[PDB]
């Protein structure tokens, strides 16, 4: 279960460098330079790396220390051969974002969000960046009487539309993609899943523009089936992009490893994400847990790819093995997949076998197979 | 606190006249008649009722007793002066729906599901409803093998697109609202939140036709924040019903009556229903709790009734207070409400004050004011 | 991995035997004669079966017609070598039990309730049980007014040492275990937890009489780690008995078969009893899905054997790998089980090196090393 | 509404004081002087304040930095007439905590841990502190295997045992109260409810010195009703302590202000407190919202003490009203204070109106009148 650069795995410069603060505890690790982490996540395997502007060029940075920043950055990336796939703008961190960035109340602080955000773009370009995601961490409320959730809708509509204007005009090849969460840091936080993100792009002016970046353990945080909702957004045609990491249930946000949390999620998102033939990155949002030093760091990284490895071999013998084969057949995942009516309406009124004499006690009693099946699949990830 | 039939306040059969069969016990009531249903909830205020088709009509009915079951029903309405302005079809009861009825993965119960839900649109029509409200409580899984839920969602679109090309080729001028909910009782339902059912309306073939009907106990099933959830409904234009009852947390779906379960989230509720003009039917789905007779279902009926009426006055007052008006402004409730740029792109990105020449610490030090804007909110709502 | 009645499975008669009617739906299946359930869960290797007063003799029965179905059930016992190791009394299902059985508000019913179970103590005791498990699935509340929870645990209090005072009398050979649920079918069910459960017995007149029958899906729905609950009741001495299953996060009560749902947790659980030497009954009480006919109920219940057999050796694989036990040393698992400060309390005062001249930076810089070994974990699990 | 300190209101240094660094930003405040909090609390109308040791005292303070810094707080609390009612130590802030205090795995840690906590006892006892909480905010894990639970709460009795000899030897009059939290910072936490506590310390040496400090917001993250948890301990005795906010369902710790979140769930708090006749701190654990300024953070903190005291009057308003005593004989709250079975068992089991002539079916029709005492409770806190 070695990774190799083809199995499209990404990691963000924030993972493996997350210092271990928490809300109730200080940093248990020493901050990483960017280029040692490229260059370690090089070794063990890695496609390639992400980055919010703020942990690549501190925040205040002079341009000509941004200037060198980006030059050493680069530099890593050809020495390694390590890809940008993907870039994003910290809005959440800075005291300034505490209301929000796009949708801040104060007019000036929406205006400087979006200077910020754009600033970003021209340099996720300019290394070759594919998707830009915006999580918008701080959009949200502890109270009822703070955000006219209406007027924070236009406002959001307004940034998107404003950023699609900028990248249409400047001729950018990069698209949009944004990332739900429930809660956390806000009390509730705007477009808290991926079917309120993937409703909103659809009243943007560009909507061709916008997809979902959904992570797995965001939407666990609403208790959410996560491989029921990519599937809705594979359904769309809006699924640009995705975060995989562990979640253990409804709880704070825990970014632990991919694999860790809601294991059988994990096979099923895998097995959905193969048998689709999702070509994106397969980029992973997690925190090292801040009782681990480095050694212990790079441990868990690996383990994030060595998991997809792992269940990517077992979904692809559970759809391979003949008795699954008729397993599904045996519960009619073949009929789910047959139109209803392609015969069309009145022919459906006219069927006399689909009402007046349909035999509903007969059909009623058809089990459906379904425990055998998941008993296959049970087997099959266990290597049983 | 009485209501009048100009509160539009509305009830389904199947509420008060709910038995109290709960998954580990016997019903404690005996079955309502829907005419005395009718009756007693025009004496207590009520605008109207809503019904399923096996409400009214049970499951099996000859198309005589179909018939005279109708006509008594027509009479009561005609002797107290109730509406109907909803009605919905049962998908969910009968075994032969046991894996779903529009998503079953057996087509002949597709086709036959259609069919019976064909037959209440006329009915519906027929009694004077202005919208069709579809919950697929069947719709889903509770193993990830059972349902490939994006050939799921192909016969969803295909059995809503269907619908609608049946009520426009009949001229009826009824429109459907679709009510998500997350679970129970399959373990993932499909179009678990608001958010995925706006999301998936938009790829209907006529999506005018379209709604949602949130319920405020299934969002909340989802720990979502239901007022947030329908200023979303509201933004889209696609809140063409609602239904209101109580739920304490993540749990299963309690139905308790309007007004309790979370109590500050239903005095937001009514501030934004109120405030945003809307004009539809506040339709109860709640359960009288199985320890009650039926005093206790109708003494909570009328509590439905009188809660809604109190936060509106208490919603209200909260709004006409000069103080609370100059708190809103405080928080800059104002500078949410204007564009962020209509100045347009080209203006924004020359704006030396959105950025370059930005005092960002002078920003950040500024206080939203939103705890004491929260306490005038508390103290309205308790008239203190 | 195949079972044997040495591996000590047992079955409640009302799981097999559930017949699909939920909160939403009819039943799918025919009712079970207990005979027949005895039959072939005999023939899928379970070791035993449990039982409701109420699932063996319908509630009304004549003595004579009782007499009747005690020596058909035992006859079937002696034909396939079955045991009953555990009993309990239905005090949910009928309606006089709508309020409660022990702390039922109505002081009749509460004297009711406690005939009722002593009849079915001494059919349990007939029939060799040696664990009488208490479900208060009604003793609880949907509203704050309704349930003064002081007196409720008094009423509680007393009804358990009255059964206390009957098997001591009696000289039976049986103990109590309280099964804690948090919610479902009461909004709040009182002792909501195993903590809670164990609480309260301390207070108990005869505390020895007395432990808990934690069950997996029940401590999940309070999003609690099960194996850590498990963990305290065994730390107690007062694991008598649990109840196995799956359920998928904070929702209603799944009882999916064990195995499904938090499938690591199930790992973790095994782990333990097995490294615990726990001996009592693995008794499942689950439900098969009402999608599932009759033969999908056995698929089901062999399921829940298989998994517990496979995670068995799983587990076990785990504790017996060199590479394991180096990195439970690396993660000094060893120094957990050392004493603190067995050298006593003066000797702790007086020890520099745990405070004045301890170095707490240098303790602070050692890595854990435990997401290492939790993908040790994760290997092994899933034979990797 | 205005507090006296008669009110007994108590805050936390670490409340007021919160700077507003969460896991996704830094702080939007400036540091306070625990000074200055003193007498700003003073004004306000609070009773006294706590402290964590880490709060008072800087980590790594030298002796004679730590006597100036005594002596100023001791001079603020002389000229404000403010008490130091309770005291705690910091635990899980410094790296060295990262996996936990008392039950970290290495024992030097431990060690450390009992030192660091009987040096602040001693400043605890000298200021005047009645209660010592033990918040094990590090007790926990994130894994299965990091963690064995039995050896782990060997330790925690350990340490408390060590704990209680300590304050035995000195005579001290102070006692513990152990502080429960589901989850957050760890993945679980040790002790994660009211029920796991009070059964841990019936297994203490001396467990006549230990107690419960149950916090409203820790509770709801398991989704549990908090005023149960409250009656339960006070049912025990064991409720030395409690800590007061406002919680938004299962998510992260929030922290709000006492009456935000749950309000009915706090009315009902404030109902059982007052009707116990709880005499101990109403202490409040909250967090002004990091979108505050100081003049929020002295709003925010006023609002806790309102709401409790508006609490207080809606509910002696709601017991002392005549209907709302029938109410309460109407549902029976009379007989569940009643002892079941004062005659005892044998004349219980000689009883014919108790099973054999008892008639259940009458008693089952009896409704509870639950849903109208609910709504005269819901009239009251509204004042309507
Ligand atoms: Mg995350
Ligand atoms: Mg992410
Ligand atoms: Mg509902
Ligand atoms: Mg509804
Ligand atoms: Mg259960
Ligand atoms: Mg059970
Ligand atoms: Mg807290
Ligand atoms: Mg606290």
């Amino acid at each position: 279960y070695q990774p190799t650069p083809e199995d499209r795995f990404t990691f963000g410069l924030w993972t493996v460098g997350w210092q271990g603060r928490d809300p109730f505890g200080d940093a248990t690790r020493r901050a990483l330079d960017p280029v040692e982490s490229v260059r370690r996540l090089a070794e063990l395997g890695a496609h390639g790396v992400t980055f919010h502007d703020d942990d690549l060029i501190p925040f205040g940075s002079s341009d000509s220390e941004r200037e060198e920043h980006v030059k050493r950055f680069r530099q890593a990336l050809d020495d390694t051969g390590m890809k940008v796939p993907m870039a994003t703008t910290n809005l959440f961190t800075h005291p300034v974002f505490k209301d929000g960035g796009f949708t801040a109340n104060d007019r000036d602080v929406r205006r400087y969000a979006l200077r910020k955000t754009i600033r970003n773009i021209d340099l996720a370009v300019e290394l070759g960046a594919e998707t830009y995601v915006a999580w918008g961490g701080r959009e949200g409320a502890e109270s009822g009487g703070a955000k006219d959730v209406r007027d924070a809708l236009d406002r959001m509509k307004e940034a998107f539309d404003l950023l699609g204007e900028y990248v249409t005009s400047q001729g950018y090849d990069i698209r949009f993609a944004i990332e739900p969460k429930p809660n956390e840091p806000r009390g509730d936080i705007l477009l808290p899943t991926v079917g309120h993100a993937l409703a909103f792009i659809e009243r943007l002016e560009r909507p061709e523009l916008y997809g979902v970046n959904p992570e797995v353990g965001h939407e666990q945080m609403a208790g959410l089936n996560f491989p029921h909702g990519i599937a809705q957004a594979l359904w769309a045609g809006k699924l640009f992009h995705i975060d995989l990491n562990g979640q253990n249930g409804i709880k704070y946000d825990q970014d632990l490893r991919f694999g860790a949390g809601d294991l059988r999620a994990a096979f099923w998102l895998v097995d959905l994400l193969e048998s689709a033939g999702y070509s994106g990155p397969r980029h992973f949002d997690f925190k090292p847990p801040r009782t681990e030093d480095f050694d212990g760091v790079w441990a868990s990284a690996a383990g994030c790819m060595r998991n997809y490895l792992i269940l990517k071999e077992r979904a692809a013998a559970f759809r391979a093995d003949p008795e699954v084969q008729e397993a599904l057949r045996a519960s009619r995942l073949d009929e789910l997949a047959r139109p209803t009516a392609a015969d069309g309406l009145q022919a459906l009124l006219d069927d006399r076998s689909a009402f007046e004499e349909f035999d509903v006690d007969a059909a009623a009693a058809r089990g459906m197979a379904f425990e055998r099946l998941d008993q296959l699949a049970m087997d099959h990830l266990l290597g049983a």
